[PDB]
RNA sequence: UGAAGAGUUUGAUCAUGGCUCAGAUUGAACGCUGGCGGCAGGCCUAACACAUGCAAGUCGAACGGUAACAGGAAGAAG
């Protein structure tokens, strides 16, 4: 099962030789509750292709998150392009504390137990970018054991 | 046990960046409405000016006393 949700359209447009058109584009998160995310980014000439092409976008480009129980390894940072997020884990039944892709991302990736905030620009595919970026990576016990000791 | 963001500059973009909004609070005030209780709070302004009453007395077991009250001892009377 993969969680599907979108985040945002919005409806740019591009001056032609004559006046000027349309498009639609649409960021969406897709996930299973364990630990896998990905984003997808679609332009259309209508929001549902829009939409659509962003969910195939979303379903390729899957990652691998090392998720705890529901919530992070250690306090976690991410960038991009003058985004800055900031998540860390919780205790159980705090829920996600996040904001906006940062909520959906969490989400669908199966955090459950999360404290995050984001602080430069907060267009949301930069900031889903940052938080992507800043769960892939996150460290478990098991491989910095591995690079490092026992 | 602990941290959410949104809107607005462009034909559109991404940054910057301000403005504005969503919260909590109060010795509050105002407007509309108003049943009961409990518990609390109530001149933030003019350390402005103040009528009236009250807010510091008590002790005769310190003292001369004995005004005043009530008693005693009488006296003189009915």
């Amino acid at each position: 099962e993969l969680q599907e949700k979108l985040i945002a359209v919005n409806r740019v447009s591009k001056t032609v030789k004559g006046g000027r058109i349309f498009s639609f584009t649409a960021l969406t998160v897709v996930g299973d509750g364990n630990g896998r995310v990905g984003f997808g980014y679609g332009k259309a000439r209508e929001v549902p292709a829009a939409i659509q092409k962003a969910m195939e976008k979303a379903r390729r480009n899957m990652i691998n998150v090392a998720l705890n129980n529901g919530t992070l390894q250690h306090p976690v940072k991410g960038v991009h392009t003058g985004s800055r997020v900031f998540m860390q884990p919780a205790s159980e039944g705090t829920g996600i504390i996040a904001g906006g892709a940062m909520r959906a991302v969490l989400e669908v990736a199966g955090v459950h137990n999360v404290l995050a905030k984001a602080y430069g620009s907060t267009n949301p595919i930069n900031v889903v970018r940052a938080t992507i970026d800043g769960l892939e990576n996150m460290n478990s016990p098991e491989m910095v054991a591995a690079k490092r000791g026992k």
